C-alpha cells in the first residue's frame, strides 16, 4: 500500500512476475516449471515505476534494491554488482533470499551507432555480460533485472524473446478516481488531525502535483497568521485557499492559453453571415470527432489570402472546444533551430499528442515553415516528407485528434501534389463594400454617426470599388482617430489603400 | 495462447487493423479483381515452374488500392506475410533504409511459401517533381530485389502499389512486374444509393429525395468511397442532413 490508481497492473504483476515464489520451492519443483527472470516498465517520467518496484520488494521481504544509472572500469563494475547473490547462491542454494536489481535509463545502451557501441565495446560488453548472467551456463537462480525506459521501441527484439525481458508493462496517466483516492492518501493526515475544514470537497494530474498542491494551500494558511504569534491552534485550511491554490500550480500536459489567447486575438467581430457560417461547421466538426468513433483523426485547411483573420478564427474556434490538449506549431517555436532539431521538436509533439482520449494541434503558416522563396525556388524537402507522413496517421488505443492547418499559398501546395491530405476547404475573402466599412466604424466607436456618414458619403463617388483586408482598416481607424482632420485623414487613407 | 506471441509468423494487426475499414462489393470489377489475386495465389501455391510472381495494383489516390491488397493477402492463409511500408522507415538515414530492406528480403527466403507488400513505392524513393529529387541507390536495390528467384524449391508472391505509372514508366523499372491491374472510381448513382442502403443512412422516403436531386444537379460525378464514407457521417451529425450531404457531394463532384 503506497500506490494509487494502478491496481489492475498490480494484480498482474503480482499473479506472474511475484506469485511463484511465494510457494514452496517443494511445489514448483513437483510441477515442472521456472521462475521469470526478466521484466520491463515503460511509461512518462514521475509516474510511480520505482515506487512499485520499492513497494512489491517489500511485501516478498527481499533485499533492499540494488540501483543502478545506465549513463575498463565499466566492464570491471558488472561483475562487482552480482557478487552478493553469487555469495549467497553457494551459501544457501535454492533457498536462498531474493535479491532484485533496478535498471534506469535502459535504452540509452542501445542509443547509440552499432559501429560505436561495438567498436568502443562500453555498449555491447555490459549487454553481453548481463544476458550471460541469466541465461547462460552461469546462470543465477535468485536474481531479478527490472529495466526501465521511457521508450520501449529503441530497445532490440533479442532482448524480449522467452529467457530474456518476458512481461513487458505500461503506465498511464491516472484517471478522475485514481486522483481521488490521492486526495484522500494527502489529506489523511490533515484530516485526522482536525486541520483541515469542513467545506472541502475531494482534470490531468498527477501525484507530484497534487502533493503540491496541498503543499500551496497550506502556504496560504501559514501565510496568514505569521508575522512567531498566538493562536496557532485555530489553523484550519479552507476551500478558498486550495481554489487560491490552483493559480499556482500549471500542470504539464496541457493548453498553451496565453499563446493563443493574448497572441492570436486583439478582437473578433461578426460583420456578416460567412463567419457565422464557419464557426457553426466547426462546432460540428468539433463534437463530431467528439461524439462519433468512425472519425478519430481529421485533417482541415483553413486557406485565404495573407491579412485576412485566418488565425484569429482557428484560435476562436479552438478556444471554445474546452478539450484538456491543444497545442499550436508555428515559425516562432523554431526559430533558431538547425533542420535536425526543429524534426526532433515536431516528432516529440506529435508522441506528446499520442496519450490522451482528445487533442487538437494547429499549424500555421505552412509554407513559411518550409522556407519557400519563388526565385529559386528553395525548399527543405526532408520536412515537406515528414509533414506528409505525419499528416496521415492515427493515434493508437481509440483516441482521436484534430488538426487545423492554415495557408496563404494555394496554387504551391497545389503545384508540390500534397492536397489529398486535407478533407476539407475553407476560403476567407477580403472586404469589398462599404457596408462592411460601417460595421467596422460603429463596432469600434469611431466617431459620432454624422462623421461616419460623411465618410461614407464622400467614398460613395471618391472610390465606390475598393478591396481592402481587415487589419489595414484597423490600423487606418487607429491614426485617422489621433489626427486633427480624422475624416479626411481617414479618406486619404483609405482612397490611397484602395 | 493468448498470453505468449512468437517470433517469426504473421504480422497480424498492421494488416487487418491498419489496412481496412469497410469492404462492399458495389460493382462486378471488384469481385473480378479478388477472383483473379485468388487465381494467382493458388498458382503460386500448386506449381513448381512458378517460383518467384510479382504483381502491379495502381490506380488513382483514394481509389482503394492498399484495402485491397490487404484482403487478397489475409485471404490467401501462407505462412510468412509481411509489409513494406512509409511508416516503418521513417526517421530513417539511407542506409539505414536500405539495410532493413534486405534484412526482410532475406528473412522472406526461410519457408516453403511467403507474401510480401509494397505501399506506395513513390514515396519511398522520396520523388518530389519539382526538382524532380529521388534517391538512386534505394531505387537500384529495389529493381533488383524484384528479380531475384527464392533459393531451393521455395516461393514467394510479390504485390506492390502505385498511383505514378508515368514515373515509373519513365524511371524504366516495369520489367520487374508481370502484371498490372487497374482500379476506377465510382461514375454512378446507382452505387451511391447502395452506399447509403449499406451504411443505413435514413429511410427510403429521404434516400430517394437526394438521389431525385442529384438526378438534375449533378448526374456526371466521380468520387472515392472514402470521400462518401465521411460525407455520410458528417451530415448525418448536421440538423438537415438531406441538403447538407447534397450540398456537399455537388461540392465534391
Amino acid at each position: 500500500l503506497g500506490v494509487g490508481g494502478l491496481d489492475k497492473e498490480f494484480t498482474k504483476i503480482f499473479r506472474r512476475a511475484f506469485a511463484s515464489r511465494i510457494f514452496p520451492p517443494s511445489v514448483i519443483e513437483k510441477l515442472g516449471i521456472s521462475h521469470v527472470k526478466g521484466l520491463l516498465l515503460y511509461g512518462p517520467p514521475g509516474t510511480g515505476k520505482t515506487l512499485i518496484a520499492r513497494k512489491i520488494g517489500t511485501m516478498l521481504n527481499a533485499k533492499e534494491p540494488k540501483i543502478v544509472n545506465g549513463p575498463g572500469s565499466s566492464e570491471e563494475n558488472i561483475r562487482n554488482l552480482f557478487k552478493d547473490a553469487e555469495a549467497e547462491y553457494r551459501a544457501k542454494g535454492e533457498e536462498s533470499s531474493l535479491h532484485i536489481i533496478i535498471f534506469d535509463e535502459l535504452d540509452s545502451v542501445f542509443k547509440q551507432r552499432g559501429s560505436r557501441g561495438d567498436g568502443t565495446g562500453v555498449g555491447d560488453n555490459v549487454v553481453n555480460q548481463l544476458l550471460a548472467k541469466m541465461d547462460g551456463v552461469d546462470q543465477l537462480n535468485n536474481i531479478l533485472v527490472i529495466g526501465m525506459t521511457n521508450r520501449k521501441d529503441l530497445i532490440d527484439s533479442a532482448l524480449l524473446r522467452p529467457g530474456r525481458f518476458e512481461v513487458q508493462v505500461e503506465i498511464h496517466l491516472p484517471d478522475e478516481k485514481g486522483r481521488l483516492q490521492i486526495f484522500d492518501i494527502q489529506t489523511k493526515k490533515m484530516r485526522e488531525n482536525n486541520m483541515m475544514s469542513d467545506d472541502v470537497n475531494l482534470k490531468n494530474f498527477s501525484g507530484a502535483e497534487i502533493e503540491g498542491l496541498v503543499k500551496s494551500a497550506s502556504s496560504f494558511a501559514i501565510n496568514k497568521t505569521v508575522n512567531n504569534t498566538k493562536d496557532i491552534a485555530k489553523l484550519k485550511v479552507t476551500r478558498e485557499d486550495f481554489l487560491n491554490a490552483l493559480n499556482d500550480v500549471t500542470p504539464a500536459f496541457g493548453i498553451s492559453e496565453e499563446d493563443l489567447k493574448t497572441c492570436v486575438e486583439g478582437g473578433m467581430m461578426l460583420y456578416s453571415e460567412r463567419v457565422n457560417s464557419i464557426l457553426k461547421n466547426g462546432a460540428r466538426y468539433v463534437r463530431q470527432v467528439r461524439e462519433s468513433d468512425k472519425s478519430r483523426l481529421v485533417s482541415l485547411l483553413i486557406h485565404g489570402p495573407a491579412g485576412s483573420g485566418k488565425t484569429a478564427l482557428a484560435a476562436e474556434i479552438a478556444l471554445k472546444s474546452g478539450f484538456p490538449f491543444i497545442r499550436l506549431i508555428s515559425p516562432n517555436e523554431l526559430s533558431g533551430m538547425s533542420e535536425s532539431a526543429k524534426i526532433a521538436y515536431i516528432d516529440n509533439t506529435f508522441r506528446d499528442a499520442y496519450k490522451s482520449p482528445l487533442n487538437i494541434l494547429v499549424i500555421d503558416s505552412l509554407e513559411t515553415l518550409v522556407d519557400w522563396v519563388p526565385i529559386g525556388p528553395r525548399f527543405s524537402n526532408n520536412i515537406l516528407q515528414m509533414l506528409k507522413v505525419a499528416l496521415k496517421r492515427k493515434p493508437p488505443q481509440d483516441r482521436r485528434l484534430l488538426i487545423m492547418t492554415t495557408t496563404s499559398a494555394y496554387s504551391v501546395l497545389q503545384q508540390m501534389d500534397i492536397l489529398s491530405c486535407f478533407d476539407n476547404e475553407i476560403a476567407v475573402p477580403n472586404m469589398t463594400n462599404l457596408d462592411e466599412l460601417n460595421n467596422v466604424m460603429i463596432e469600434s466607436n469611431f466617431l459620432d454617426d454624422a462623421g461616419r456618414v460623411k465618410v461614407i458619403n464622400e467614398l460613395s463617388r471618391s472610390c465606390p470599388n475598393f478591396n481592402v483586408g481587415i487589419k489595414k482598416t484597423l490600423t487606418n481607424i487607429e491614426t485617422a482617430r489621433h489626427d486633427e482632420d480624422p475624416v479626411n485623414e481617414l479618406v486619404e487613407l483609405m482612397t490611397q489603400s484602395a
